């Protein structure tokens, strides 16, 4: 049903990612029409004498070649008839079946136009694939309450490293289901995901407030994620330099529709009155739900206009235990980064919203932060990338040297002992046994660099 391509433009795209450093080239790009085509190509890789590398590519947003298949085949999962959202009296809510390669922006537009429904857990940027985010976690300001996107999926169709098509969920083949979720593409290619949906809000009251005190900023973020009961629907934060001394910006939203429109003003005021931000630093925006969710695509268009999008992105994302966040500000925000461009995001989440059976690796603490260092190197300036990479290593060295039990989100580890350390003994054993069962020849997502044939 599908086709192998050797088009130079296809080979070039499959040989690069948003990180802009890793450049491992495949022999061909596979364009599947349906799941059976993906199964055929993986089956052929498993049956071949050589056992060539096969990796699915979502939207190519990896930082360090995780979707690259050196001298093998890259499956271009990008987009056919779409399934309509479905109501279930047994689940007590809606769901939608989507193709693994579908972009979250296309999922949103589809579900809104078919019943005004939408996923309840997001990423900040919607031009990412469903299979791509579900293989990591999929995190944004809703995760503290709904959990990440891996906690908002009922079922999957997975093409294993043996080319077998398996339907899995908590009740059917749970080992494969939980293994694949946060699994870094190690156990199969997601061809279908059954996404949980809620009736979508119509509008968003988007708030930002400034802080000069890190203890008050984090104390307010930790109180907000423990609510209610009156609560915000989104809790994020970011670090700001004195020009435009360190400032911290709290970012929150209150979702509303036609029914709740008359209570949104007082709900926001009651919640904000209980906080400790700097007086006269509250900024507010009122806009449609789709416009708020697509806010990063707008930042993207302004960057493409300045030739500042197709630059190297040495991004570093860390999960930091809440017990060590104060030390982190002193040593990193004030220390390492004290004194190319890019935001530094920071906000806490609740570990109980993360299913411990999945492959995702979080710190061993109930409340932990995501600290996202989203810095870009200067265009056509290799020394800018090098200096940023040295700063990232200084951040990891700081965590190592002070015993902060941080974990990398989207891990960029190379060595086997680095992966052993990342997972820990119990999780590593579970991970390796799943690999022996579902991808014994290490064909899938070899660009992650965890296993070898
Ligand atoms: C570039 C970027 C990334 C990003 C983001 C904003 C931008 C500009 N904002 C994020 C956010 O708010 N929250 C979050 O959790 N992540 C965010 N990211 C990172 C993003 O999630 C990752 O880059 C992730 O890899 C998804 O991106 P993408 O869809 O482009 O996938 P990929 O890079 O090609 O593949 C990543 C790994 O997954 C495997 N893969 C890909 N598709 C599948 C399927 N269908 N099944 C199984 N495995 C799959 C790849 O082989 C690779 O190992
Ligand atoms: O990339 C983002 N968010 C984002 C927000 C505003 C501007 C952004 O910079 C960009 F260049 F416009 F993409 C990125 N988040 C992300 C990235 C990787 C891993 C996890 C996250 C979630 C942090 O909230």
């Amino acid at each position: 049903g599908g086709r192998l391509s050797v088009d130079a433009s296809d080979i070039a795209e499959a040989s690069r990612d948003f990180g802009g450093v890793a450049r491992a080239e495949p022999m061909a790009v596979f364009h599947p029409r349906a799941a059976g085509d993906v199964a055929g190509l993986v089956g052929a890789a498993f049956r071949s004498a050589r056992g060539f590398r096969v990796s699915a590519r979502g939207h190519g947003h990896s930082i360090s070649g995780q979707a690259q298949a050196a001298g093998g085949v890259v499956v271009d999962m990008s987009r056919v008839a779409r399934a309509l959202p479905v109501h279930s009296a047994a689940l007590g809510g809606h769901y939608v079946d989507v193709w693994g390669g579908e972009l979250w922006v296309d999922v949103l537009n589809w579900t809104l136009s078919h019943g005004g429904l939408a996923p309840r857990s997001w990423t900040d940027y919607l031009y990412l694939s469903v299979g791509g985010t579900l293989s990591n976690a999929g995190i944004s300001g809703q995760a503290f309450h709904h959990g990440p996107q891996i906690s908002n999926v009922y079922e999957l169709d997975v093409v294993t490293g043996k080319g077998e098509v398996v339907t899995c969920s908590e009740t059917e083949n749970p080992d494969l289901f939980f293994g694949v979720l946060g699994g870094l593409g190690q156990f199969g290619i997601i061809t279908r995901a059954r996404i949980a949906l809620e009736r979508a809000p119509k509008r968003v009251r988007w708030i930002r407030a400034l802080y000069s005190n890190f203890s008050e900023f984090t104390a307010d973020q930790e109180r907000l994620i423990s609510l209610g009961g009156r609560r915000f629907d989104y809790v994020e934060g970011f670090v700001v330099a004195a020009e435009g001394s360190v400032l911290y910006c709290l970012e929150v939203t209150k979702n509303y529709d036609d029914e709740t429109a008359g209570s949104v003003d007082q709900d926001v005021d009651t919640l904000l009155g209980e906080l400790n931000f700097l007086p006269g630093t509250v900024f507010t925006t009122d806009l449609p739900y789709v416009d708020f969710l697509d806010r990063v695509h707008k930042a993207e268009l302004k960057l493409r206009a300045k030739g500042m999008w197709e630059v190297p992105h040495p991004w570093l994302n860390l999960f930091v235990p809440a017990s060590r966040i104060a030390d982190f500000d002193r040593g990193v925000f004030r220390g390492v980064l004290g004194g190319a461009g890019g935001p530094v995001l920071i906000y806490p989440m609740n570990k109980h919203k993360w299913d411990p059976r999945s492959s995702a690796v979080t710190p061993d603490e109930e409340v932990f932060y995501l600290v996202a260092f989203l810095r870009s190197a200067l265009p056509g300036a290799p020394e800018s990338l090098e200096a940023l990479a040295r700063q990232n290593q200084r951040i990891l060295d700081f965590c190592a040297g002070t015993g902060i039990g941080a974990k990398q989100y989207l891990p960029g580890h190379k060595a086997r002992h680095e992966w052993a350390e990342h997972f820990g003994a119990a999780r590593w054993d579970r991970f390796a046994r799943l690999k022996a069962e579902f991808d014994p020849r290490a064909i899938l997502a070899a660009g992650q660099g965890i296993f070898r044939p």
